[PDB]
């Protein structure tokens, strides 16, 4: 059965995770807790990878390292990525338009000032949202009647954002309709309220926001989920 | 023909560049100058894109934005993505691996503390790149005997950081090599010596490292390449 590494976090590889859930496909995880960076290094060369890194997947006659390889190959098993090269592109670039919110916050998520930054980051959200706003005026996913993996990375996007300010979708009615209609989705509502479930943190631990063993204050607010804020999964 | 939009420096889209010139496809470009961000700011939403942003590429097929959307596009339509999951994955990871090198200068390349922070990244970049020298052991480019993308990252990415430490690749004789060859094809040797080519600025023009109308003094490392320091196009 397919193996996938990561930090006991949501981080990088939650979307993964929720795709994964989502074809009902089985997996085996290896989570490293806070403080065992020592057994990654220890084991980081001697898995045979080519690029080692966190995310790894390893299954039959196959060990992939970097997030996004990971996620696309598993949709592309799946065949999810497009059927030709304008519906790749569009997909490619819902993926890379989610990953500039994402990457917004993990940005400025370990600065010291993170309070002063957001502001900021804050003021240019809504514009980003607002894409994707009016890419669902009249579509259920980002690209249609049709689940791709994009819409597992937006949510994941939502989610941590809702955090950061639970306001931020107010103006965003289809956004907001959008999160629970994932969340609605069979396989993922049992997920989200197992035991295999990472609610926290969103980031690495030592984060200045979405770090920490446990949602702190004037952060945890995201409702519709099944708890597991102590990690559980192992 | 083909549109590509971006500001007038290699940023994040030199790759693509040189992947379209390596393909000796037709293609005009709207190069934003120094001074056109309102040129831009007044044409962002007027496009027809879907999600607004810079580089983005229009043909007669599609609409394009997302600098990786586009890149794997025009690789797709050339047949370079892959025939299989397995192989499509590689290909992906090369990429994501690349792109922690060349993410890996601009996420520092504006902060003031450049000079310092730069510290960490070289630090940790011979890892990185020794992962790409095991990679072409035996091997005339990243994926075998045929370019795939990838390449063109990497040659980016090399470029970059030679500019950063020209010593970076003293120790890495296959990727020296490998950038040479990269130089050494017909099309890409003419592009480089044409006035096309911008060899500067690397990020932005008020970068902190990468910035300026021209390159810092001693620093510049990396030949092959017209000269036209500044950029000259239209
Ligand atoms: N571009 C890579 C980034 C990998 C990365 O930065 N992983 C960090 C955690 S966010 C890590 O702990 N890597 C293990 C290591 O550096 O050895 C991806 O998307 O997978
Ligand atoms: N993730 C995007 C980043 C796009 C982006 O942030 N572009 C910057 C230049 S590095 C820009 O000036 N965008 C135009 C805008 O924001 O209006 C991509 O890879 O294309």
């Amino acid at each position: 059965s397919p193996i996938l590494g990561y930090w006991k976090i949501k981080g990088l590889v939650q979307p993964t995770r929720l795709l994964l859930e989502y074809l009902e496909e089985k997996y085996e995880e290896h989570l490293y807790e806070r403080d065992e960076g020592d057994k990654w290094r220890n084991k980081k060369f001697e898995l045979g990878l080519e690029f080692p890194n966190l995310p790894y997947y390893i299954d039959g006659d196959v060990k992939l390292t970097q997030s996004m390889a990971i996620i696309r190959y598993i949709a592309d098993k799946h065949n999810m990525l497009g059927g030709c090269p304008k519906e790749r592109a569009e997909i490619s670039m819902l993926e890379g338009a989610v990953l500039d919110i994402r990457y917004g916050v993990s940005r400025i998520a370990y600065s010291k000032d993170f309070e002063t930054l957001k502001v900021d980051f804050l003021s240019k959200l809504p514009e980003m949202l607002k894409m994707f706003e009016d890419r669902l005026c009249h579509k259920t996913y980002l690209n249609g009647d049709h689940v791709t993996h994009p819409d597992f990375m937006l949510y994941d996007a939502l989610d941590v954002v809702l955090y950061m300010d639970p306001m931020c979708l107010d103006a965003f009615p289809k956004l907001v309709c959008f999160k629970k209609r994932i969340e609605a989705i069979p396989q993922i509502d049992k997920y989200l309220k197992s035991s295999k479930y990472i609610a926290w943190p969103l980031q690495g631990w030592q984060a200045t926001f979405g770090g920490g063993d446990h949602p702190p204050k004037s952060d945890p607010q995201q409702h519709h989920l099944g708890g597991a804020k102590q990690a559980g999964d192992v």
